[PDB]
């Protein structure tokens, strides 16, 4: 057998990611072994087609596959720098709103990516954001079980997902769009800024419903060190409507990403990493139940 399974390295809805070693090289890949639950086979087979039909720098690449009767194992691209936030970022005292929209930034491009193709992620949460090398900064994005051909005129419920990061329309059971992926990248840009999700209930259904009712605000005192063009960027994201929303290449072109293109000073607002761990380690208890 060519692969030597090693360590948990992720868990999601559906399965676990390990490391491998390919034997005959020493390389070393990740492992997602689908949970034994023969319902989960198509979300597999729908990530591997679509990390096939992807070729980007900030999308995760296929590398091998097999199966038993009841279980798919998938081989692919490990980011060797773990998750942003478990891994990157929570491994630091501060991090600052520049480092943010460099993340963001990569996260669009490779978006853009499939949205250019027709095919919308549908799922992105934290978590789904990677690093591709340990301390380094180049964005890797994953988790392509619900991606999916869009046809705008023609749309389709959305029926799956992580009850903190879906969209109204999901929540209200209506045809889901390129939008929907926009929205949620608005959600990610909050909670990495603010270290909360501004939806979240005591439980599952209350988090749905405040999801359903669209209804935020920048109350925390952390928000008024973000920039205008920060705040601004977000609440051009989470719009109720889902038309209203920027597309991917306006969201591209938005102001926020200038300062990208100057240097980073010794006048960056450092922002604390103790809220962002405080909702960490709510979000990634949703996937050990």
């Amino acid at each position: 057998g060519p692969y030597d399974i090693g360590d948990e390295l992720g868990r999601g809805t559906q399965g676990i990611t390990y490391h491998a070693v390919e034997r005959s090289s020493g390389d070393n890949y990740a492992a997602k072994i689908m949970y034994g639950r023969p319902e989960l086979r198509p979300f597999m087979l729908n990530e591997l087609e679509m990390m096939n039909t992807f070729n980007h720098k900030n999308l995760i690449r296929p590398y091998d596959a097999y199966d038993t009767d009841r279980s798919v194992t998938l081989i692919m691209e490990l980011a060797a720098g773990g998750e942003l936030v478990r891994d990157n970022l929570l491994r630091r005292d501060y991090y600052t709103e520049r480092d943010i929209a460099h993340y963001i930034r990569q996260t669009l491009w490779g978006l853009e990516h499939m949205h250019e193709m027709g095919v919308g992620h549908m799922g992105l949460t934290i978590k789904d954001l990677l690093i591709s090398v340990v301390g380094g900064d180049i964005i890797k994005v994953s988790d392509f079980g619900l991606s999916r051909k869009i046809n705008r005129h023609n749309l389709s419920t959305l029926d799956y997902g992580m009850p903190e990061f879906v969209s109204p329309e999901v929540v209200n059971k209506e045809g889901v769009n390129f939008s929907h992926d926009m929205w949620t990248v608005g959600l990610i840009t909050y909670v990495l800024l603010g270290g909360h999700n501004p939806f979240l209930g005591i439980d599952d259904r209350e988090t749905l419903t405040k999801i359903r009712e669209g209804r935020w605000d920048f109350k925390d005192e952390i928000w008024t060190h973000i920039s205008d063009d920060g705040r601004d960027f977000i609440s051009r994201l989470l719009l109720y409507s889902p038309e209203e929303r920027m597309d991917v290449k306006t969201a591209l072109k938005h102001p926020w990403f200038f300062m990208l293109d100057r240097p980073v000073y010794d006048h960056d607002y450092q922002i604390g990493t103790d809220r962002l761990r405080n909702y960490y380690d709510h979000f990634r208890d949703w996937y050990a139940n």
